């Protein structure tokens, strides 16, 4: 019976529900499983709720069973498909057909109408039928996991509370409440040593029958499974029955020593393959007879050795007892009861009677054939080579025989197929195997091949039912265990099976609960690679942790949630009381925030009691599910469904954002309709990979998403028509990424030291640029100090590329902390509150002790850095009421009915309206200037409508549903900026009335290719070049006459540190830069030509002659900028601070031997510079109007009282004699004879003068930056920005009139200190705290220029007006002709004393924390001071932007970048679109985390009851 090939099933399962939004305020759609994830919020507490449609009843798991790729053989016509589930048994007959398929839609339901829960393994039985032998039918059975019903956490009508948790201790699933379903059983398995240690024991065996957990062993060479869980151990002379208890007895007394064992499933008897005595045994008393030798019933062989090779018999045909045998080997026994023993070199059969027969023998020299590498062959025409082991699959009644590293399976069709392994004659069938010394197979069909050459390979690679290999046990070791016998081959006891280091595994055995038993003779133990189980402590809890929130959870006996523990400090956070049916009813935070909740007699929540004593009422549906959350007055959120499916059909807010949802019968979200009109279309389909196709109906960005779900990883795929993103996700969480840019990061997993093996932790990040030196390696080292049951000192160290950076050694002795470095430079002791909050910061080396206590309602109470401090109070709602300071100042947050009135100490009222979510609705000044505000829902986009008082000139920012900006518009002059988006869901095309800035993205990589402004004959194109995502060459090409071209070249060294900069500007190359850094600490050793030495806070940016030191204060800020050239005193200022930190006394001794100059800053109670002293006289005053309007002042050099006047909108009208003109839409239109042209970006473009007759034009790029300034008088400049760490910090200035280039050098903070001209000149600048140039020196130390600045930094004293400087007051670009400081985005006026461009995003920054503000206020009217988070690494110098990538650089600058400029250095970390990007966002945020009302997607202002009402859909499909 041969020539009949085995069938080919094509089966797929459904993917699992482990993909949800990280910060759930952004994305509702995860098209992995098309599961809707929706957040909602309870008032008073940041605790949330969650929706997850995997909990829905209609979420039916799909098991797509297709049968053929139309290659049906000619003699096959019928298909008998059968499906075996938990008690549901489906059958359906088919006549055969090309590409005939079937979809089984499982109800997650037993046939006895039972809600199954947790994991389930349904068995698929694909059966075919031949035309040749109609009696013989095919059977190829597999398994397939299926998700059951998820366990009800809180019985919220299907909804899920956020920080609630429930543990499925039966199936091994942690159902989190945020949306995660941590599958404990799907993790990599746990090694647990269960018998003795590596020491030996002699032959006589004292203490031979008691308990065996530290019992010494002789040589365990064989193991065996059991239906009683009995582990029959072959300890070289003794068979020992390990009971399912502590006690372990002994049974029998006895290469050829290594006998093998067996176990009947249907009976409890024990079988011995004694090779030495040529017999098969069976004991009588397993508990123990008198003698251990005579407890052995012989089965076959009789000791006498049979014939070697003869085909007649060894005693065959007759009785099995009377026959003789030659060299028996390992064996098994059928579920029927047929024992099959290896003897000699062939398989020999014994039935229920004593009869030795043979199914497959050997010595068949008619078929001494090569190994049939493709198909099956005849039952008696197979040669065999060293079987030596046997195990049977009870699912298929298989026979797995280890034929020379190749397991050749034998099924009931009397055929021989390769199941695993490939010999020398020619997936697991693809690979070759070495030193296969034992086999086993579980009850799911998975094979287990141990491989031990005893030289760096002591491992077990499994083979599943498909024929694919996977390393599941045995780490590849480095130390040899043969030669180095004194090598600790035992490592990581109770670690991971991927991590555990074995030493010659001998035998395997598969218990029915999956606990695979490893016999290890090197370290003489019995390890058990079992399923992952949550631990049980001494108090019988479940200490399950997850450092995605840095938390430890503990559970009760049944596994429900009791406390929540912060994982590092071990201090308790939550208290969860229950009802009598163990359902959650109250929380209690460490500050007593008691979100209590009562239930129906049917255990259904109705009211919700908030910690700010607010009741929140709920309802129920006809399907027993929640419909609507209600608070006082307003119905907050409305939800309706699709009948009794439990699927969310409609989501309504309190506004009218009524989204609809559509589904199939299988529970797949195919259409999400947003009330702007933008819908999405999802083509769900199943193939070789599970494919979904999202179709945004406002774009052309159809994303194809396939899913290669393997038994190794879950290798997903994101495709946008050329760009392929694909992520490796391990079962532990080994998170490896294939971008299209060549960047291949790899996250690794480790067990937590406090938690155990039920917890994967990211500790090491591996990251791969496409290139040579693109190998970052940042690593943690977790370590505790254990003392008497509890953790005392938990330490951790961040390490990049080998060496220590930060020694975070937390202590629990007095709840202190010690963040430090090994070189004794850094020190920061942080004492903690008893409720788990950092209270007192104690740094050292002339620093200040910041102790910060906290409110009893939870929030902050008072910060105090020594003398500088402030105290606040609070209502019952946590609202701050008064804000007193340390200078006697005090603020009054005097609330009203849902509106706030800030009162200063000088009677200025800020009337703020609010929404229920506390957005900005209307803002009233101390005058009657009412800023009424809207947020509406239009066709395709939101509109944030701001309205100035008595104005139709509205500024309106338009947004998508993701929250990307679309359209800003100034409705005064009807100017507007359009954004067009291309395939990589990013900004492509700017458009404002003449100008087009076409971005484009690369096809293979996906980086920003071009930045190409086209406005006029002026062509402004910018092209890039990278190593992966990090730039190497940027190209500046122009096309007009005078303007020049530039191009820069970078270099990296074994990190993401920009090492050497070299560019060429107008065909003139520059000498290279040397940014010599310090990766021992994160410092900066040298840069350019300048050397930086630290003295414990201090800086000395010195050269061999030019020294620039700074002596910081006791408060962490700048205090004394001393500055000597040729080691002689040339410049030193000192600044002493008040109890507010503001600058008070400024003794600027500028000049070598000349007269000193000093100041004094008399502020007011409003906290602003009102009057300024010179050295011995008052010389300035500054009055202010009701709205912070500077309306009387002293000028630069004159002593007049120049009046100023203002209108409703705080638009400036007059400075003394000259009249200003700030127009209808906020742009500065006329200053005297000068009339401006602002652009639609809010950017100054052209300045022309009618009277004085001189024009200034500012050509800008597409990034909103300043490129070139051309005056009509002859000064013609052009800028170039060689920095990418600070992409607005300018570096090189081209001068058309002199054909010379000025290179720049800034300090560590950002202050200017040096200028080198590329025509061969050098300057040594010295700057103040504000960052502005005061003294200009040559290389000879001569004062070439001295400027005395006023309170707003316009010149009233100069030593030379010829040598001008572009960079002026507070580091911005100063122009002496147009009298305007150009910062990064806006333009400050030295004459007006305020801004010119009104901010739009100031309302986002003032809606959170209110303050004395204005639409044009400069530095909160504090024009000489710079700055609490109370501790920073940059203060003691650890500038870890260079060491650790993905970390935000401290932005100690005022020049803000543009919106399109932020998007440019954003390489591929977009706001996320798909759910696998939502998992890499957690493991990049929680890894980078070094320390210990809410909002929406840029919905700034208060909501409007718009035209699309609450309960109606508006849809636009392209
Ligand atoms: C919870 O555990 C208790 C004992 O620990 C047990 O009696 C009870 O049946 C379990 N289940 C529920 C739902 O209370
Ligand atoms: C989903 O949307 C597409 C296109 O609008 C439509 O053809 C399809 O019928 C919709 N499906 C459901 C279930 O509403
Ligand atoms: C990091 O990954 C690269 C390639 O992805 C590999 O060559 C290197 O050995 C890895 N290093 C570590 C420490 O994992
Ligand atoms: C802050 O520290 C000082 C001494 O360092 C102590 O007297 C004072 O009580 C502390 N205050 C708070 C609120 O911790
Ligand atoms: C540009 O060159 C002219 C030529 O005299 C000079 O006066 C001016 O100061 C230069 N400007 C800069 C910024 O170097």
């Amino acid at each position: 019976l041969s020539g009949f090939v085995r069938p080919s099933p094509i089966i797929v399962s459904s993917p699992l529900s482990t993909f949800f939004r990280s910060s759930p305020e952004d994305s509702p759609i995860i098209p992995e499983t098309q599961v809707l994830h929706e957040e909602t919020t309870i008032p008073g507490t940041d605790l949330k709720l969650s929706y997850l449609s995997s909990r829905a009843a209609g979420y039916k798991s799909v098991l797509k069973i297709t049968m053929t790729q139309a290659v049906i053989p000619f003699n096959l016509m019928k298909v008998h498909l059968m499906v075996a589930v938990v008690g549901r048994l489906f059958q359906k007959w088919f006549p055969a057909s090309p590409n005939l398929a079937y979809t089984f839609i499982w109800d997650k339901t037993d046939a006895y109408n039972q809600k199954v829960y947790g994991l389930s393994e349904a068995v698929v039985s694909v059966g075919y039928e031949y035309e040749s032998c109609l009696d013989l039918t095919l059977w190829e059975k597999r398994t397939a996991v299926l998700q059951g019903y998820e366990l009800d956490a809180s019985n919220m009508g299907g909804w899920t509370l956020d920080k609630h948790h429930v543990l499925d201790v039966q199936n091994g699933i942690l159902y989190k409440g945020n949306g995660e379903n941590q599958f404990i059983s799907q993790q990599p398995p746990v090694v647990s040593s269960i018998m003795g240690n590596g020491r030996r024991r002699s032959i006589s065996c004292p203490s031979c029958n008691g308990q065996a957990d530290g019992n010494k062993l002789l040589a365990p060479v064989a193991l065996a499974c059991g239906i009683d869980g009995s582990l029959y151990v072959g300890d070289f002379n003794y068979v020992r029955r390990i009971f399912p208890s502590g006690n372990v007895t002994s049974v029998l007394e006895l290469p050829a020593h290594r006998y093998y064992l067996a176990t009947d499933p249907v009976t409890g008897d024990l079988y011995v393959s004694d090779t030495n005595t040529r017999r098969i045994y069976r004991p009588k008393s397993l508990t123990g007879a008198k003698d251990l030798t005579k407890n052995a019933e012989v089965v076959a062989g009789t000791g006498e050795q049979c014939l070697p090779f003869d085909e007649a018999r060894c005693g065959d045909g007759g009785k099995a007892v009377e026959a003789t045998l030659m060299s028996p080997k390992g064996m098994a026994i059928d579920k029927n009861g047929l024992i099959y023993f290896v003897d000699g070199t062939m398989i020999r059969k014994v039935d229920q009677n004593g009869i030795i027969s043979t199914l497959l023998g050997s010595n068949d020299l008619t078929s001494a054939r090569p190994l049939t590498c493709d198909t099956s062959m005849h039952i008696s025409q197979v040669r065999l080579e060293w079987p030596t082991d046997l195990a049977i699959n009870p699912m298929d009644n298989s026979i797995y025989v280890l034929d020379n590293n190749v397991v050749l399976q034998i099924t009931e069709n009397r055929q021989v197929r390769i199941a695993a392994g490939r010999p020398m004659h020619c997936h697991a069938v693809q690979t070759t195997l070495e030193s296969a010394t034992a086999i086993a197979v579980s009850y799911s069909g998975v094979l287990y091949i141990t491989e031990t050459d005893e030289k760096k390979i002591n491992r077990i690679r499994q083979v599943t039912t498909d024929g694919e290999i996977s390393l599941v046990a045995g780490i590849p070791s480095e130390c040899d265990c043969k030669n180095d016998a004194n090598c600790d081959c035992y490592q990581s006891g109770d670690g991971y099976a991927k991590d555990a280091k074995l030493n010659a595994p001998s035998s395997l055995a598969a218990s029915p609960d999956g606990t695979l038993y490893i016999a290890d003779l090197g370290n003489i133990r019995i390890r058990a690679v079992s399923k992952n189980k949550p631990l049980l402590n001494s108090m019988n809890f479940y200490e399950v942790a997850s450092p995605t929130d840095q938390e430890l959870y503990i559970f009760d006996i049944n596994g429900t949630h009791q406390y929540t523990v912060s994982l590092v400090t071990g201090d308790y956070l939550y208290n969860f009381s229950y009802s009598n049916d163990n359902d959650v009813t109250a929380v209690t935070d460490s500050n007593g925030n008691t979100l209590r909740i009562r239930r129906d007699p049917n255990r259904m929540p109705v009211r919700v009691v908030s910690p700010d004593n607010q009741v929140i009422w709920l309802t129920i549906g006809t399907n027993g599910c929640l419909k609507s959350m209600t608070a006082q007055g307003l119905e907050l959120v409305l939800f309706t469904y699709h009948g009794n499916s439990g699927l969310l059909a409609t989501k309504s807010d309190e506004t009218g954002w009524t989204t609809f949802f559509d589904y199939d019968s299988e529970g797949r979200l195919t259409n999400v309709t947003f009330p702007t009109g933008v819908v999405t279309n999802l083509h769900g389909d199943m193939d070789k990979a599970i494919t979904v196709d999202i179709e945004s109906s406002s774009r052309e960005e159809d994303v194809s998403i396939t899913s290669n779900l393997s038994s190794i990883d879950s290798f997903y795929t994101m495709v946008q028509d050329q760009l392929r993103n694909s992520y490796q996700i391990g079962y532990d969480g080994s998170l490896r990424i294939f971008y299209a840019s060549g960047l291949d990061s790899h996250y690794q997993t480790e067990p937590h030291v406090l938690a155990g093996t039920a917890n994967p932790t990211v500790a090491k990040r591996n990251m791969t640029l496409p290139g040579e030196n693109g190998q970052n390696l940042v690593e943690w080292r977790f370590r505790k100090e254990q003392a008497q049951g509890k953790v005392n000192v938990f330490g951790r160290k961040l390490r990049v590329n080998g060496r220590n950076l930060l020694s975070v050694d937390f202590d629990r002795t007095t709840k202190t902390e010690k963040i430090y470095d090994d070189h004794r430079k850094f020190l920061l002791r942080i004492a903690y509150d008893t409720s788990g909050h950092p209270t007192l910061w104690l740094p050292s080396s002339k620093l200040m002790a910041v102790n910060v206590t906290y409110s009893s309602t939870g929030q902050i109470a008072s910060i105090q850095r020594g003398t500088t401090s402030e105290k606040v109070d609070y209502d019952s709602q946590g609202r701050i009421v008064s804000r007193v300071f340390a200078d006697g100042k005090t603020w009054s947050y005097t609330y009203l009915e849902k509106s706030m009135v800030l009162l200063l100490h000088s009677q200025r009222q800020y009337i703020f309206e609010y929404d229920m979510w506390d957005r900005l609705s209307a803002i009233t000044m101390p005058s009657v200037a009412r800023h009424t505000m809207q947020t509406i829902r239009s066709i395709g986009y939101y509109r944030n409508i701001y309205n100035p008082p008595e104005s139709n000139a509205s500024i309106i920012t338009d947004y998508n549903e993701e929250g990307l900006l679309l359209q800003t518009a100034f409705l005064g002059t009807s100017r507007r900026v359009l954004f067009k988006y291309r395939r990589q869901t990013r900004l492509s095309e700017i458009l404002y009335d003449s100008t087009r800035v076409s971005f484009t993205y690369d096809e293979t990589a996906g980086v920003l290719k071009t930045v190409n402004l086209q406005s006029d004959g002026f062509i402004c194109t910018i092209r890039y070049r990278q190593i992966g995502p990090l730039i190497d060459r940027q190209i500046f090409r122009f096309s007009e006459d005078g303007m020049v071209n530039a191009r820069f070249d970078y270099s990296y060294d074994n990190s993401f540190r920009v090492t050497s900069m070299q560019g060429v500007i107008n065909e003139t190359p520059l000498p290279i830069d040397l940014y010599q850094f310090d990766d021992i600490s994160g410092k900066v050793e040298q840069f350019g030509k300048f050397g930086v030495i630290y003295y414990d806070i201090n800086q000395i940016i010195s050269t061999a002659v030019m020294t620039y030191t700074k002596h910081f204060d006791a408060h962490g800020r700048i205090k004394e900028i001393q500055y000597e050239i040729f080691r002689s005193l040339m410049y030193w200022i000192t600044i002493q601070y008040d109890n507010m930190g503001r600058v008070t006394k400024r003794e600027i001794k500028i000049g070598p031997f000349a007269n000193t100059t000093k100041y004094a800053y008399e502020y007011d109670v409003d906290g602003q510079l009102q009057t300024v002293y010179l050295n011995e006289k008052i010389m300035w005053r500054y009055n202010y109007d009701l709205n912070g309007n500077l309306h009387l002042l002293n000028p630069s050099s004159s002593a007049r009282l120049t009046p100023l006047r203002y209108d409703l909108r705080d638009r400036i009208t007059r400075l003394g004699d000259v009249q200003y003109r700030l127009d209808e839409d906020g742009f500065l239109r006329q200053r005297g004879t000068e009339i401006f042209e602002y652009s639609s970006k809010g950017l100054l473009t052209r300045v022309y003068s009618k009277g004085s007759g001189w024009t200034v034009i500012y050509r800008y790029d597409g990034l909103g930056r300043r490129v070139s300034s051309k005056t009509s008088l002859g000064q013609h400049l052009q800028f170039f920005y060689a920095d990418l760490t600070y992409p607005t910090r300018i570096t090189h200035v081209y001068n058309h009139s002199s054909s010379e280039i000025t290179s720049l050098y800034y300090d560590l903070q950002g202050h200017l200190f040096a200028m080198e001209i590329s025509s061969g000149d050098e300057f040594y600048i010295a700057s103040d705290n504000t960052g502005t140039p005061l003294a200009v020196f040559s290389s000879n130390g001569l004062m070439l220029k001295q400027i005395q600045y006023t309170a707003y930094g316009e010149i009233y004293f100069d030593s030379n007006v010829d040598f001008q400087l572009v960079i002026g007051f507070h580091g911005g670009l100063y122009d002496p002709l147009t009298k305007l400081i150009h910062f990064g985005e806006r333009d400050y006026d030295i004459l007006a004393g305020r801004w010119t461009t009104p901010d739009i995003e100031i309302w986002k920054r003032i809606g959170k924390d209110p303050a004395p503000f204005n639409l044009y206020m400069f530095r909160n009217n504090n024009p000489a001071s710079k700055i609490d988070v109370n501790s920073w690494l940059v203060t003691f110098g650890f500038h870890l932007h260079n060491a650790i990538p993905g970390f935000p650089v401290p932005k100690f600058d005022l020049t803000e970048p543009s919106y399109e400029l932020v998007k440019s250095q954003q390489w591929e970390d977009v706001p996320p679109i798909f759910g696998v990007q939502q998992q890499v966002a957690r493991q990049a945020k929680a890894f980078l985390s070094l320390g210990k009302g809410a909002e929406q997607s840029w919905l700034w202002f208060a909501t409007v009851k718009s035209l699309i009402g609450k309960g109606v859909m508006l849809a636009v499909s392209q």
